[PDB]
């Protein structure tokens, strides 16, 4: 069952074996992935997170981010450790109490401390629309139509070298899949459909790193939502989905009753499908209970290309129709060397006092804020442009901005900008060498918003900066509850930190 919008959520350690190999994990709600948190657009969510963690090998502190929700007026509830809060300590709990005005779509939640979400703390978060403009395009939209894609590691995250190219041991679809080495015929996930019905499949990348080539043998997929943003219908036969992105697509159960492979090929780790790796099963009601015999094509004739996507609403693009045509035009220097990433010459290392608390304590400008050189101020009520030129090792890097979505003015692998009708989203591949992926948004949400690569290993190695949006209005805009003001004293006391 789905939980929320008002719910407790316990964070525990347990052994799991999603690919047949047993390892300890960090779990929300006792499962991998965690339970779906759900509500309707505009609802008040109050998720009281109980930190019950005791295994130090995966960290006993935690903090949870609600990925893609803007948190307007509730920056304190956003979750990134040392940006908007100190972590929750073990044996304590914290109510993330926020509202979701003006958003409806497919999201997710995950740990936002260190690389802890890799160890298991990841699940879906869906905000339904009772008046959804796409409602007439399908029959079924519920917990059975969510499809998660996850990387899974046999080595615990805190034992992964920083700045290394770390590789997974299994792809998991809806929590199940097979190991790339020492493969055993462990259970595969089954997605069940009824011949003739149309399904809103909500495809969620909960990846810590790889991108997936996602397809379903015999079927095509009609995209109607991108990272929470309704799209015009776009029919494709393959979706390359980068870490943390989401799509809704219509699946028409219009093929002969039978079994069909669902495929998710990562860019690293095991290649192909031998032994049923990288696979799940689409089963029609009435089909025999047996594995599919279907084949992938050698090439996919209608792959998703990001420039083909357009918003359903007339969203346009803020600013002027040329490079630098914004109130605050930025170009970030994104680099990697010797195990560490940097942005504008500075590698991100989390500060001792969270950025929001520094601002609430009176810090007057981005040069007063720590980490030095890791915080850029943005002016209020202004069009921001951010060019993100690729090249840094370990690509393609999916960049994500907290507190906002954005127009994708220029996409990967295509030098032509679009100032008319590009898709809006919240996580974007910046492409390959020589690309100049560029985003735009307007600043109507005061607070410190993290901008970072969403390959979690890269974030840990410093590939991040903080946009301190409208510093002057941050305190008046984001009143903080006593439970939030209690978090840093408790955390620093527990860890013997002075501040
Ligand atoms: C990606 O697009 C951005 C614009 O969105 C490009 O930024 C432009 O970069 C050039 C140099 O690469 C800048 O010109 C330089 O300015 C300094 C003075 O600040 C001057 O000393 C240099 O001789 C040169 O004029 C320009 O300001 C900046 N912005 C623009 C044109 O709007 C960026 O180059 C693009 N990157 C790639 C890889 O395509
Ligand atoms: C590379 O990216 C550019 C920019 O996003 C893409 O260019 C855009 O291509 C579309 C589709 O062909 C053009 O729209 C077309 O315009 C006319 C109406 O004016 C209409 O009759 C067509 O059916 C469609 O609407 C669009 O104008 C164009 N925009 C720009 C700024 O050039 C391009 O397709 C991408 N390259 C690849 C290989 O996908
Ligand atoms: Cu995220
Ligand atoms: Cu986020
Ligand atoms: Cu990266
Ligand atoms: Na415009």
């Amino acid at each position: 069952a789905q939980i929320g919008p008002v719910t407790d959520l316990h964070i525990t350690n347990a052994n799991i074996s999603p690919d047949g190999f047993s390892r300890p994990a960090v779990l929300a709600g006792g499962t991998f992935p965690g339970p779906t948190i759900a509500g309707n657009t505009g609802d008040n969510f109050q998720i009281t997170v109980f930190n019950d963690l005791t295994d130090p090998s995966m960290l006993t502190d935690t903090s949870i981010h609600w990925h893609g929700l803007f948190q307007k007026g509730t920056n304190w509830a956003d979750g990134p450790a040392f940006v908007t809060q100190c972590p929750i300590i073990t044996g304590q709990s914290f109510d993330y109490n926020f509202n979701v005005p003006g958003q409806a779509g497919t999201f997710w939640y995950h740990s936002h401390l260190s690389t802890q979400y890799c160890d298991g703390l990841r699940g879906p978060f869906v905000v339904y629309d009772p008046n959804d403009p796409n409602a007439s395009l399908y029959d079924v939209d519920d917990d059975t139509t969510i499809i998660t894609l996850a990387d899974w590691y046999h080595t615990l995250a805190q034992q992964e070298p920083i700045g290394a190219a770390i590789t997974a041991d299994a792809t998991l679809i809806n929590g199940l899949g097979r190991s790339f080495t020492n493969t055993t015929a462990s259970p595969l996930s089954v997605i069940t459909v009824q011949s003739g019905k149309r399904y809103r499949m909500r495809l969620v990348s909960i990846s810590c790193d790889p991108n997936y080539l996602f397809s379903i043998d015999g079927h095509d997929m009609t995209i109607i939502e991108v990272d929470g943003v309704n799209s015009q219908q776009l029919t494709v036969d393959q979706i390359q989905i980068f870490a943390a992105q989401r799509y809704s697509f219509v699946l028409n159960a219009n093929q002969p009753v039978g079994n069909y492979w669902i495929r998710a090929q990562p860019n690293s780790g095991g290649q192909g499908f031998d032994g049923g790796i990288n696979s799940a099963i689409l089963r029609y009601e009435g089909a025999t209970v047996e594995d599919p015999t279907t084949t992938a094509p050698t090439t996919f004739s209608n792959p998703l290309v990001e420039t083909d996507l357009h918003p359903l609403a007339d969203l346009g693009v803020p600013g002027q129709p040329f490079r630098g045509g914004a109130d605050d035009p930025l170009v970030l220097n994104l680099a990697f060397a010797n195990g560490r990433f940097s942005i504008d010459g500075v590698s991100f290392v989390p500060p001792t006092v969270p950025v929001l608390l520094q601002i609430l304590s009176g810090a007057q400008n981005a040069q007063d804020l720590l980490p030095a050189g890791s915080v850029i101020s943005l002016p209020s009520n202004s069009v921001i442009e951010v060019a993100l030129p690729a090249g840094a090792a370990g690509g393609p890097h999916p960049f994500h901005l907290h507190g906002h979505n954005f127009a994708v003015v220029q996409s990967a692998n295509n030098a032509t900008p679009n100032y008319v009708n590009p898709i809006w989203r919240d996580t974007v591949s910046i492409g390959g060498t020589g690309d100049n992926v560029t985003i735009r948004f307007t600043t109507n949400n005061p607070g410190p918003w993290f901008l970072h690569c969403h390959i979690d290993w890269h974030l840990e190695a410093g590939f991040a900066i903080v946009f301190a949006e409208d510093i002057p209005d941050t305190a008046s805009a984001n009143p903080v509850p006593q439970a939030w003001s209690d978090l840093c004293p408790a955390y620093d006391q527990a860890h013997n930190i002075s501040t």
